Parts: structure tokens; sequence; C-alpha cells
């Protein structure tokens, strides 16, 4: 039995694009992400995503919803990241890049797939048919998934 800890993703995803952030510092820059971080002391999951999202892109959302949980487990690392998804299309003003982050939108038929977290590719799909999921994958370092499982639900 190991511990979790409690993170966010927020995809801002609209009828035709995703705004997707691109790390730009320290270890794992490179690779677009949705937005997001860990949950703090006191504030709702929901809460903590609008704050993230509006820390990380400067978006302010009244709302977001939740479309998925999945669990990432990476080898050497006991503790598991429990990440919560979350989904936008409804905003009011536009990405700001920072220092550690990039926002760029992207169309729904060039979605970054090979420059996302690999686990992107099986529950994104999901996410773009409206359908809600609960995911657990494994990692060997950051490009190599050694296990797997991935679940449409009817209830997050
Ligand atoms: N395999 C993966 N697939 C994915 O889509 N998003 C992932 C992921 N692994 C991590 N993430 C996301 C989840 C969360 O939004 C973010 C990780 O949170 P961070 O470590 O950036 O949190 P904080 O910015 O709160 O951390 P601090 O450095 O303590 O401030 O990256
Ligand atoms: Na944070
Ligand atoms: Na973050």
């Amino acid at each position: 039995m190991k511990a979790s800890r409690l993170y966010t993703l927020v995809l801002v995803l609209q009828p035709q694009r995703v705004l997707l952030g691109m790390k730009k510092r320290g270890f794992g820059a490179g690779r677009w992400n949705g937005f997001g971080g860990k949950v703090q002391e006191g504030e709702t999951i929901e809460d903590g995503a609008r704050r993230e999202l509006q820390e990380e892109s400067g978006l302010t959302v009244d709302a977001l919803h939740k479309v998925g949980q999945i669990v990432f487990e990476f080898v050497g690392e006991p503790e598991l990241m429990d990440v919560h998804v979350f989904c936008t299309d409804s905003i009011q003003g536009t990405p700001v890049e920072s220092d550690e982050m990039r926002p760029c939108w992207f169309q729904l038929d060039q979605i970054p797939f090979k420059d996302m977290w690999p686990d992107n590719s099986y529950w994104f799909p999901l996410l773009l048919q409206k359908k809600k999921f609960h995911g657990y994958f494994k990692f060997q370092g950051q490009d190599t998934i050694l296990d797997y499982t991935l679940r449409e639900v009817d209830t997050v």
C-alpha cells in the first residue's frame, strides 16, 4: 500500500482546438501538458484546478467539469500521483506565457501526441468524445509505460 499526493490537470478544450502548455525550464522541459499542480490544504480539488489554471496560464474560469482521474506511478518513487482531470470549453481571457510555461493552441487534428506524456494518447481520445474515465499508468522514467489500465466510467 502506497500513499498518494493530489494533483490537478486542466484541459481547455474548445470545439476545434485545445490549449496546452509547454514546460520551459528544469527537468521535463519540452513536453506539452494540460495545466495544473498540487492541491493545497483546505481547497477543494476543483478550486485547486482553477487556481493552477490561473497561476500557470493566466486564464480564469468560474467553474470546471471533472472528466477523469488518473493515478501515476513512477519506478523508484513510492508516492503515487493522484491526478484529477478537468475540462473547461468556457473561458473569458487570453493565455499568458511565463518563465515556466508557454501556452499554445492546437487544432484537434494536430494534437501533438508525440510531444505529450505517453499516457495522453490513451485517455485524450476519450476526453474528445466527452467520455469520463479512470486510469492508472506505471512509468519507468518519463517515456516508458510498464503497466497501465484505462476504463470509461459513467461517474468519475
Ligand atoms: N503522466 C502525466 N500525464 C499528464 O497528462 N500530466 C501529468 C503527468 N504527470 C504529471 N502530470 C501533470 C499533473 C500536474 O498537473 C503536473 C505535476 O504537478 P507539479 O509537480 O507541476 O505541481 P506544482 O506546480 O504544484 O509543484 P511544486 O513544484 O511543488 O510547486 O503535471
Ligand atoms: Na502549485
Ligand atoms: Na504545475
